[PDB]
DNA sequence: GCGATCACGTA
DNA sequence: GTACGTGATCGCA
């Protein structure tokens, strides 16, 4: 049943219509500076496989993949495209990507080859890719006849589910979704993998050095405190010595023994004195080998750049992931991990660090949503939130709002974009269910839209099977029907969540795109390097920040049009840590 | 070599 | 109670 198709020597003419599925495959997961082994075209002429040294040296084929009129239809075309960056090589004219329409249509599916979406209209005569290359140690590169045949199998299926996929899109809505918004982010993700996040090393290595003596310090102080020597790190022998040894009481068991998480050893510190040497100890030993010893194995040695990889199509909600290394996960919290940040540093000399971020996008966006009178008016005076629902729930003026009553509201509004629960926020709070309840009813008595909207949202999940996003991004919940109330539950916390969480997603997507349109316009050297979810760090020339003070905010700002206003907040200086 | 567990870093 | 990714340990191949 093999599929016909050219094993070609060179490049023709028929080679280069001007709509086509290519294939340009880059089988190492992470493709910065990676192989191209293959590369297929399947267009009206038929089917072609070309060696990447015959066609990426043929002056005519590159041409071609860099004319923004020569459409290509392609799976994961920001693979290609930054495999291509590094070689020198633009790629253009994407008008269509199987795996973002994919993602789409339904993300829970886990679509991560062309077999996995092809797979949804019923087209199985492709392998996937696991398949064909294996796994692990395992994992190989076929021989021509092989490759070859899967290559062009994928860009045949490519070829084929085009129309059908839009068409779907099109009744989803999520046509312009998919061309206005994730394909052309796409193209700016490029952009910011292939240009990297400097690194300086030099300052990474004297903090681990810091560290290891800190950590040495504390982790002799430890075996000192517990008569004995052991594997602080091993939760199991830990739990021993602990709740053995030391007749520490167990408050909180795990699935195979004794928990030992930080929530449970800050109650266990009144006890003994070892507990909170054991928070301290995880706290730099997470920085050491996360954040010195990790980091440092990803920085590129030329370059001294990390190069992340946004995974844009993982996310059940819509968000961007990020991943070797994973930049969206930086400390700050504490000052002491908040440092690692004094590492990351601009680019090029006299270039400086633009941090921006926006204020309470969720919480502004539910206002947007529920159509909440109070909370709008909240956000339309640019209230401190946590201290007007304070004042709300506890009934009281601002002077009467004391830290402990901040504090709780605060995490009150975090519940509420979560999926509030009596049990979750007395385990949140430390306080009883009935006490819990209380608060969340309190809350629900000042804001009766948002109660209204988290009953309609799981109502209208129910009714069309899945909850949608401002920008029409949809996930899909089928165990909103569940009769398992656990099961039940956790689905209608995500009916809650998804629309807030999805919705901010979409506007800074929108940003992005927004921004880059703006940077192209004014010439700007300033260039997007991360996006962490609700904030977008830049470098730039020094020359170019009081530019950027007024042009990022507004930019992102203006994304969208809300029932309240967005607010952002910016910052830069000498290094990411700076930018504060 | 792998993967389940537990842990913890972020928004 | 939302959404993620990475690393140390550990027991089975
Ligand atoms: O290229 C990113 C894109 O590829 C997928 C598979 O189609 O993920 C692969 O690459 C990631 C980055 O290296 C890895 O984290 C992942 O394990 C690997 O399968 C998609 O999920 C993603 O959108
Ligand atoms: O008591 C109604 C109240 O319960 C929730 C869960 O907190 O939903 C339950 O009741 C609905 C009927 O009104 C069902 O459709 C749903 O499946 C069940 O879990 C809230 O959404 C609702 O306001
Ligand atoms: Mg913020």
């Amino acid at each position: 049943a093999k599929m016909a198709f050219t094993l070609a020597d060179r490049v023709t003419e028929e080679m280069l219509a001007d709509k086509a599925a290519l294939v340009v495959e880059v089988v190492e997961e992470n493709y910065h500076d990676a192989p191209i082994v293959g590369i297929a075209v399947v267009n009206e002429h038929g089917r072609f496989f070309l060696r990447p040294e015959t066609a990426l040296a043929d002056p005519q084929f590159v041409a071609w993949l860099g004319d923004e009129t020569k459409k290509k239809s392609m799976f994961d075309s920001k693979r290609a495209a930054v495999a291509l960056k590094w070689k020198g090589i633009e790629l253009c004219g994407v008008s269509f990507d199987l795996l973002l329409a994919a993602y789409l249509l339904d993300p829970a599916q886990g679509v991560d080859d062309v077999a996995a979406a092809a797979k949804m209209k019923q087209y199985e005569a492709v392998r996937p890719d696991e398949a064909v290359y294996g796994k692990g140690a395992k994992r190989a590169v076929p021989d021509e006849p092989v490759l070859a045949e899967h290559l062009v199998r994928k860009a045949a299926a490519i070829w084929e589910l085009e129309r059908p996929f839009l068409d779907e899109l099109r009744r989803n809505e999520q046509d312009r979704l998919l061309v206005e918004l994730e394909q052309p982010l796409s193209s700016i993700l490029a952009e910011m993998e292939f240009a990297g996040v400097k690194v300086d090393t030099k300052r990474l290595e004297q903090m681990g050095k810091e560290l290891a003596e800190q950590l040495g310090t504390v982790e002799q102080r430890i075996y000192e405190l517990a008569g004995q020597e052991f594997n602080i790190n091993s939760p199991k022998q830990l739990g021993v010595i602990l709740f053995e040894k030391l007749q520490l009481p167990v408050l909180k068991k795990t699935k195979t023994g004794y928990s030992t998480s930080a929530d449970v050893l800050e109650k266990l510190a009144p006890y003994h004195e070892i507990v909170e040497n054991i928070l301290h100890y995880r706290q730099l030993g997470k920085l050491q080998s996360t954040y010195i010893e990790g980091l440092l194995k990803v920085v590129r040695p030329d370059t001294k750049k990390v190069h992340t990889i946004f995974n844009q199509a993982l996310t059940q909600t819509g968000r961007l992931s990020s991943t070797e290394p994973n930049l969206q996960n930086i400390p700050i919290r504490l000052e002491e991990g908040r440092k690692i940040r004094q590492a990351f540093v601009p680019s090029e000399s006299d270039w400086l660090i633009f941090a921006a971020d926006y204020s309470q996008i969720e919480l502004r966006v539910l206002a947007h949503i529920a159509e909440d009178d109070n909370l709008m008016e909240a956000f339309r005076r640019d209230l401190d939130i946590h201290t007007k629902t304070a004042m709300d729930i506890f009934q009281v003026s601002e002077d009467e709002v004391t830290p402990n009553m901040r504090r709780q509201a605060k995490a009150v509004n975090f519940g509420i974009v979560y999926g509030i629960s009596d049990y979750g926020l007395a385990q949140n709070l430390n306080i009883s269910r009935k006490e819990a309840a209380e608060f969340i009813e309190r809350y629900f008595e000042s804001f009766p839209g948002v109660k209204r909207y988290m009953e309609n949202i799981v109502q209208e999940a129910k009714q069309k099977g899945y909850v949608t996003t401002l920008l029409h991004r949809r996930r899909y919940l089928p165990d909103i029907t569940s009769r398992n109330f656990n099961v039940r539950s956790f689905a209608e916390r995500m009916a809650m969540n998804t629309p807030i969480q999805g919705s901010a997603a979409d506007i800074i997507k929108k940003a992005m795109i927004d921004l880059n349109a703006r940077l192209k316009e004014e010439r700007l050297q300033a260039h997007l390097l991360l996006q962490v979810h609700d904030e977008l760090i830049l470098e730039a020339p020094k020359e170019e920040m009081e530019r950027l003070c007024r042009l990022v905010p507004e930019v992102m700002e203006q994304a969208v049009t809300l029932r309240v206003p967005l607010k952002v907040d910016y910052h830069y200086g000498s290094t990411w840590y700076d930018a504060k």
